[PDB]
């Protein structure tokens, strides 16, 4: 589909209008995931520029979308200061405005959520290279490619959209994206991928090693259960003309003894691995990946660890907050796995 | 004629009814937006309008949008009620004798306004088997269906249910826009208060121990509808968090699984509880309600239809929080009619 990537470039006035709204939110509320802000966010998002809201709404109802990309938001690089050396230190005063703006864009597409087992249950999370994580399989990697995956592929509560706000990307490091064309794998493999014949385990970002050590063991009980005893699940679901995709290149296996399923997974990985294409998010570019339609990753790069490194804000968006209520502490709570 | 909003409790449900009263300026703003939409778009459920509806809805009065957004995230809501929209009774003309004659030029502006309010809560959908797959449907009494089990009834109690209880694609909200209601006829509403029911009965209702069949009201889709009557799936009546369970039950079309006497018991306990807990919502002309179909059953009590063009008349809509999830049951990405293909 020619419109699989939908791009809006902000005019200077539209950029200024989005920046002023984000700064008004920063003046009113403490954190971009403060409960009072999140309660108000869907209505505050309505004050974003009309031309932007029109294009976001076209993207939201496009069931073949790969990504909506909003180019040219204002980022004051001098005021932002250095790229933090760890996500734990990335909730900086100077970066609050970008957190608020990411939530406002996201709230046009649905309701923002976080995970108890990712970056200590923060709703606005940070993607930046960490010294000693170069060769890890998590978003803080650099030297090793971030393997392509559906975000939280293991979970029935996985996001409908993943939002990425690029604060800085001096070496133009590419995000990687792929969808599945059913006609190009054959109806034989599509039939197999629709079967509950696969195990999808949680990725390494959900491990205690990528959260603060003081976090309750019991936050991880659900993750540990999903690693040890994965449910038999499909990779494709929904309409044959527009199937949803759910797979993680590093954490998906066929069920033991299902040679036909193992073959279809092998075929899918080769198809997606090759079709995987690049989107570069420059400073002030915001992307929303349709997590029902595409896998994503990130190209390998060399981090300088001098405060100049690539830095994205990330958010998960659900079309239907109500459906995850069994996994949330209370009605307004946005952190999946607190129940 | 000032703006006001508040929480109206029913039993232990402290936010059961979220009520909004429009100011005269808010009513005029909403009316002007609906009239502008009626000038620029073919139909309140045409593809051109529905592609834009969620953005146009952002032009409704801000104070109303804040209160609607609070209702949308209230997982214990029964009914959001917005009172005081403009209805020009003289210009509207008589209540049509049948829904087939009810998509009138004079009533278009009210269909547009219902869709604008609905689009603050989610995406509007219809059903291939209901009023020719119209998204904006019509509720009015039909002569010769006084004693019918459907929304065109009058003399007989419309028996209460979750809307489309049998279906995994059932609406999150049912919307009603009252055009006229001279005898103050009510919608009946009930939710479960788990503090009034034995915990053991609640545990049974969470079990996949029930059959919910379609009404006779209701092809890969229609193959599923025949199977739904003949070989119904074992489903639960309650689902989700114990602190905020969703309800799905039909007083006339729900049974326990063959041989499950305990489930038969729990079901009849629930039917007696909801029957006893029914309360009424009356919508005057220009009053709009959204029932949270995840939380409440609804019905209607007997009333006296004259069939002289003065009868009660509402516009009705179904809203889903997640349009994408029903794509297997819709014709194409933008089509809103469940079971169309």
């Amino acid at each position: 589909h020619m419109t699989a990537i939908r791009e809006i470039r902000l005019s200077e006035p539209e950029s200024a209008q989005a920046a002023l709204l984000a700064l008004e939110c920063a003046q009113r509320y403490a954190e971009p995931d403060s409960a009072d802000f999140l309660a108000d966010a869907a209505v505050l998002a309505h004050d974003l520029p009309r031309a932007v809201r029109r294009e976001v709404e076209r993207a939201r109802l496009d069931d073949r979308l790969h990504a909506l990309v909003v180019r040219g938001n204002d980022v004051d690089q001098d005021a932002l200061g250095p790229t933090p050396p760890h996500w734990r230190q990335a909730r900086t005063a100077a970066s609050r405005r970008y957190g608020f703006l990411l939530v406002l864009y996201a709230s046009l597409l649905g309701d923002v959520v976080g995970w108890a087992t990712q970056q200590d249950g923060r709703v606005v999370t940070d993607v930046l290279p960490i010294e000693g994580q170069e060769d890890s399989l998590v978003s803080s990697s650099s030297s090793v490619e971030l393997g392509w995956h559906t975000e939280d592929a293991f979970s029935p509560y996985r996001a409908d959209y993943v939002g990425l706000f690029s604060l800085r990307n001096p070496d133009s490091v590419a995000t990687t994206v792929a969808g599945l064309d059913p006609d190009l794998v054959g109806p034989a493999v599509v039939d197999v991928l629709f079967g509950e014949r696969f195990h999808i385990r949680p990725d390494n970002s959900h491990l205690p090693t990528h959260n603060s050590g003081g976090r309750l063991s019991d936050y991880f009980a659900g993750i540990v259960e999903a690693v040890e005893n994965p449910r038999a699940v499909s990779i494709l679901r929904g309409h044959r003309d527009a199937p949803q995709l759910c797979v993680d290149s590093d954490f998906t296996t066929a069920v033991d003894g299902d040679a036909e399923a193992a073959g279809a997974l092998d075929t899918l990985i080769k198809h997606l691995g090759g079709a995987l294409y690049e989107v570069v998010l420059g400073p002030g570019d915001v992307a929303f990946l349709d997590n029902r339609n595409v896998v994503h990753g990130r190209r390998p790069f060399r981090a300088r660890f001098d405060g100049t490194d690539r830095w994205l804000k990330r958010i998960n968006v659900t079309a239907d907050l109500r459906k995850s209520r069994a996994a949330r502490r209370d009605a307004q709570a946005r952190v999946l796995g607190e129940a």
